[PDB]
């Protein structure tokens, strides 16, 4: 029949989706959520083999395992065992667009499992599977026997198994199909792949059961009340001595309980529902759910009879919220949100799409530790236990169905079509039944990039209709349709708009004010960290604190997709599209994220921290105020530590307890400050500590920080006269100056300083030139290819231009000698095919000290590209240990993505000041930077600078980090000024116009002497 | 003390070049003993007449941004015509120029200045590459106003009518000048960007006779 090709036939004898079921038989364990003996694993060691295609399958294997099969944990992805390639394509899906017929060639994965049966299971009650997650369609027998077939890759499909099962051993058979027409529906930007990729488990119910229950929370204006309302629905033969009880537990505190035979209200002419029974619990003073303190209450709902017989019972944790948008607010309890959320795929280096409880928690703290309050489950229902950890820990939680059809022409070809209706019903539908007792869901979602159809419609009023107390949101059709309580825009920028026909992306501030819109924005996605980027992070932040209708967004995204693979010496490397033999694919495009695949911090995850921060500070004199972002939790874990330092120099410092109360303010007075006794600039550093360790942070844990220049003595004392005069030797070649053990070479024919020596230890292994260009980052390139050139892409222009292919022509190499110094004066123009892009002047002024100044004044012409950077660049030598500098640190930051970054005195070893992007790039800058130290080398000025084993030409050649090999010496980069980095998204031009470098001259000067 | 800053010498030497006489001067202007600007410079007159003025000031990060960054001096001709290759051809400011355009404008003298009822710095001109007035000329990228009132005077003066044309004429020449403001009048309205915050300012002008 082919029920793979036909979205029609979505599944067979499956049963219907509800909350999470254990079926305790013992209510103190469904209390405290203990495992159930009802409720079993049958994850472990499987029988699997591989097949080309459903009609290679053997008959044979049904009933007898297949020899030629191997041994296979489950749940697994069986790319990530190497039975086939995982594909990475982005929008172009990994099959002919010829719905809903999918390939001949189908790759068919066979899995079977042998597994023992109580007979204590079969005298009495049903007994189900329950498959969480199986990627893409499956047919499911048992001992031979056809039991049914499924869709949807992210939702459970359960089947009642009790009469194919006999006591003692079992065989399982699955047949797993790679493609079905369920793929149209699933052509999500990330790795394709298939398997069992999700717990599997057998249930035990009694023929008599809770079948489903749905729990509400409604309170009164001030939210000093509530009742609990849990709708009970059974399964079996109806009696009356049938009860049900619902009981809640605040901890081990009973709260309220309540208990009903069934029998449902009136609901039309024909009656009631005789099978349902809804209990009401008040409840005084309720402790309420939110993301800052996310109190759980326990409900406990019993199955009984009246003479007090337990059949069995369910159960889950209740969080008292109330989600609402009012006068175009979405509010929490009343209080209106700021969204400081993140896009997370489920998605690991070495078991692919396979989620466990550890790599959960570990993201869960990590967002949380970084000031991340919210999380969509891009762009499908996560694994239960996902919604359970967010519930417990405090986040809230966006529930996006399974639907994306991007590669769809044009994208809402299918939903728009009431043929894929159906399908695309259950996938929203099912996962309602499933989540909705989560108090971590506020709002549900109805996909991802598939237009706007009337199917958009028609589901979203069906949520709106079953469940009125969460908002639905949806993108697609131009982020703000009929379909959407919230306009949640992808990558609108914050000033500027960016006017596509249909659907327009207007800057976020214009968006909220068109005639006649009243709703709250929340970006779905913003903020593209793919490779080095988030520049314009805090332009977001600033628009979300000043618009109250700006609630914020979802960067994209956690975590980067890159998979794990081993070299022929066996050394692992992080691989992206197209590393698998995938073709066509979309590079690395795949890796976006926040983290690396193994968890390790990018760089930008700090800016996102430091904008996210929940305390604002402002200075006035020397009285620090200090602002609440809470809504419902007071101070009680804080203090504010400060640190006055000159130059890096600490002066003094001091902590005092923060007592802010949500929304409210604080003012701390510092104390009279000693007069510094040299010249420099003092800062300010506040930082708010938490003393206390909680669920989700160490005691110690630093939650927010700010910094300012207080008080600047300039320096007017002269350096003393100097002991020695610096000599100058002319010759045809070279300009040399030497001063004691010094010797500087200047090569007259090619301008530059070629040579520097410290007694007999030469200093460089290549000449200190103008740089001009970097490295592109992948913000640079966007959608640009070998095959397909983008000529609007900053990389492109610059190549065009000929920044990369540029030579020096000296125009000028002079030396003079002054009372005290020698002096050597420089020009060169920069040349491509007839046209001077850019002209550099200097000077080098030696003197007795033997410190050599050096002044830059750059002419770039107006009508080429605005350069990447203006500075200099030079091979050093010598490898060192560390890198010390007083400017902007520790971690790298570039001029758009720099307020995170604190002004001290940092000191490193190498290797940090060398950033592991995947993709290789410019990486490492540190900015406002006055003094940096490198070996026996000090630069002195106002700068930006990095410092690694790899040179700009071999970061540009190498596709993949693994590739690179540490050059001989170090190369250091010094610029007076570096191009933003852009990131608003990493496809088009996005780099503001405040940091692109446009004022056409430029002027630096920067001292090199010995430390 | 802006105003009442005085300049401080903390250095003036001079050098012989091969075809060039140098001089280089640090001065540091000071209130109370708080140092507001350091202002250090080059000047090199080399065989052609010419004079390259280089400027580097720094101004201390806790001083209110300074009004200008600029050089001035009263000029002993006084000439009926001013030729300049810059914005124009009316009074334009760094936060009020979009309306004026680049090109070569020659006006008489008096055009050169804006008389304000209430006497205040006027007829400023942004984005010049070369000015011309009797023998002189400078070149570079600054802002200028030049007039027969000197600062102080339009200072100390309430109404326009009782200014008098001093001797000779006054010249500002600015590396940087602050936005003018506008959206009240009545408290501080120069937009950030209009603001003078950078801390450290480089210009360089170039003084000959034409
Ligand atoms: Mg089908
Ligand atoms: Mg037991
Ligand atoms: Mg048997
Ligand atoms: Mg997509
Ligand atoms: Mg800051
Ligand atoms: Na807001
Ligand atoms: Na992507
Ligand atoms: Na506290
Ligand atoms: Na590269
Ligand atoms: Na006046």
């Amino acid at each position: 029949r082919r029920d793979w090709e036909n979205p029609g036939v979505t599944q067979l004898n499956r049963l219907a989706a509800h909350p999470p079921f254990a079926s305790w038989r013992n209510s103190e364990e469904a209390r405290t959520d203990r495992p159930s003996q009802q409720l079993r694993s049958l994850n472990g060691e499987w029988r699997f083999a591989w097949f080309p295609a459903p009609e290679a399958v053997p008959e044979s294997w049904l009933e007898c395992d297949l020899p030629e099969a191997d041994t296979v944990v489950v749940p697994s992805n069986w790319q990530m065992h190497g039975y086939d390639a995982p594909i990475y394509t982005n929008v172009t899906y990994p099959i002919t667009v010829n719905p809903p017929f999918v390939p001949t060639e189908n790759p068919t994965g066979c899995y079977s499992l042998t597994f023992n049966v109580d007979e204590s299971w079969l005298q009495e009650g049903q007994t189900r599977i329950i498959f969480d997650g199986v990627n893409s369609a499956f047919h499911l027998w048992c001992n031979g026997r056809w039991v049914g077939y499924g869709q949807d890759s992210r939702l459970p499909s359960e089947f009642d198994l009790s009469a194919f099962l006999r006591a003692g051993e079992n065989r399982l058979a699955v047949m797993v199909l790679r493609w079905s027409d369920g793929s149209y529906l699933e052509d999500q930007d990330m790795w394709r792949m298939s398997g069992i990729f999700r717990d599997v488990s057998l249930l035990h119910k009694p023929t008599t059961q809770i079948s489903d229950f749905h729990v509400a929370t409604r309170f009164n204006d001030d939210f000093s009340r509530a009742v609990l309302e849990a709708e009970v629905q059974m399964c079996g033969e109806l009696r009356d001595y049938l009860r049900v009880t619902v009981s809640l537990w605040q901890g081990e505190t009973q709260v309220a309980s309540g208990t009903a035979p069934f029998g449902g209200e009136i609901i039309d002419e024909r009656g009631g529902y005789a099978d349902r029974v809804t209990l009401r619990l008040n409840v005084e003073n309720p402790k309420l759910w939110s993301a800052e303190i996310p109190n759980l209450y326990r409900a406990v709902v019993e199955l009984h009879t009246a003479d007090g017989t337990l059949i069995e019972a369910e159960a889950c944790d209740v969080g008292f919220r109330e989600v609402r948008i009012e006068n175009g607010l979405l509010l929490l309890n009343g209080k209106p949100l700021l969204i400081r959320g993140v896009n997370r795929h489920e998605h690991h280096p070495l078991h692919g799409q396979v989620m466990d409880e550890q790599t959960m928690v570990q993201d869960i703290l990590l967002m949380k530790q970084n000031n991340f309050n919210a999380v969509r489950c891009s762009h499908y229902p996560n694994h239960p236990l996902w919604y359970t950890l967010c519930d417990r820990y405090g986040l809230y939680v966006v529930d996006e169905a399974n639907i994306e059809t991007h590669g769809m022409v044009p994208m809402n070809r299918l939903t728009d079509d009431p043929r894929w209706l159906p399908a695309m019903s259950e996938r929203v539908t099912r996962m309602v039944q499933r989540d909705r007792n989560h108090p971590s869901v506020i709002i549900w979602s109805l996909g991802n990039e598939s237009g706007h159809g009337a199917n958009h419609d028609a589901l979203y009023r069906w949520i709106k209709s079953v469940d009125p107390s969460r908002p639905v949101q949806y993108e697609g059709g131009g982020a703000d349709t009929t379909a959407t309580d919230i306009i949640c825009p992808m990558y609108a920028r914050v000033d500027e708009d960016q006017p596509f026909p249909a659907v327009p992306k207007w800057s976020i501030k214009k968006w909220l004010s068109l005639p006649g819109e009243t709703r709250p924005l929340i970006l779905c996605e913003y903020a593209h960290a793919m490779g080095n980027s988030l520049g314009g992070f805090a332009k977001y932040w600033q628009a979300f604190r000043q618009y109250p209708r700006l609630q914020g967004g979802f960067v994209w995204d956690w975590v980067d997709q890159s998979l794990i693979k081993y070299d022929e010496n066996g050394n692992p490397w992080s691989a992206y599209g197209g590393d698998f033999g995938d073709t066509p694919n979309d590079r690395q495009f795949c890796m976006n994220g926040l983290v690396f695949a193994d968890r390790t911090p990018h760089p930008a995850l700090t800016e996102a921290k430091h904008q996210q921060q929940f305390f604002q500070f402002r200075l006035s004199g020397q009285t620090i105020e200090v602002t609440s972002e809470y809504l419902f939790r007071h101070s009680d874990n804080e203090l504010l530590h400060w640190m006055v330092a000159l130059d890096g120099k600490p002066l003094a410092s001091g902590e005092v307890p923060l007592d802010v109360a949500p929304q409210g303010k604080q003012l701390i007075e510092l104390p009279e400050l000693p007069q510094p006794e040299s010249a420099g600039q003092l800062w300010l550093t506040v930082r708010v500590v938490q003393p206390n360790a909680t669920a989700w942070s160490e005691a110690g844990h630093i939650s927010a920080w700010q910094q300012w220049r207080l008080a600047e003595n300039l320096s007017v004392t002269l350096p003393a006269a100097s002991h020695a005069i610096p000599h100058l030797t002319t010759s045809e070649m070279d300009f040399c100056i030497e001063l004691g053990n010094k010797r500087w070479q200047f090569n007259r024919q090619s301008g530059f300083l070629s040579q520097m020596w410290i007694g007999d230890k030469k200093q460089l292994l290549t000449p200190l030139r103008d740089q001009f260009t970097r490295a592109p980052l992948d913000n640079d390139i966007g959608v640009d290819e070998a095959t397909r050139i983008d000529p609007n892409a900053w990389v492109e222009r610059w190549k065009a231009a000929g920044h990369y292919q540029a030579e020096a022509a000296l125009l000028q190499c002079t030396a003079d000698t002054l009372a005290d110094a020698v002096l050597i004066t420089t020009a060169h123009a920069w040349q491509h095919q007839g046209k001077t892009l850019f002209i550099s002047r200097k000077t080098y002024r030696i003197d007795g000290s033997g410190q050599m100044a050096i002044t830059v004044d750059v002419e770039v012409a107006s009508d080429t590209p605005h350069p990447a950077r203006i500075g200099l660049n030079c091979q050093l030598a010598q490898v060192a240990e560390r890198v010390n500098w007083l400017g902007l640190g520790p971690q790298e930051n570039y001029p758009d993505r720099l307020t995170a970054a604190c002004f001290d005195r940092w000191d490193l070893p190498l290797s940090d000041m060398y950033t592991p992007y995947v993709f290789p790039s410019e990486n490492g800058l540190r900015c406002g930077t006055r003094e940096l130290n490198y070996g026996p080398h000090q630069w002195r000025g106002d700068f930006q600078f990095n410092i690694s084993r790899y040179s700009q030409q071999q970061l540009m050649e190498t596709s993949h980090r693994h590739l690179l090999h540490a050059e001989e010496g170090t190369w250091l980069n010094i610029d007076g000024f570096h191009m933003g980095i852009g990131g608003d998204d990493s496809w088009s031009p996005s780099v503001s116009a405040e940091f692109q470098l446009s004022a056409g001259r430029y002027h630096y000067q920067l001292v090199w002497c010995q430390k």
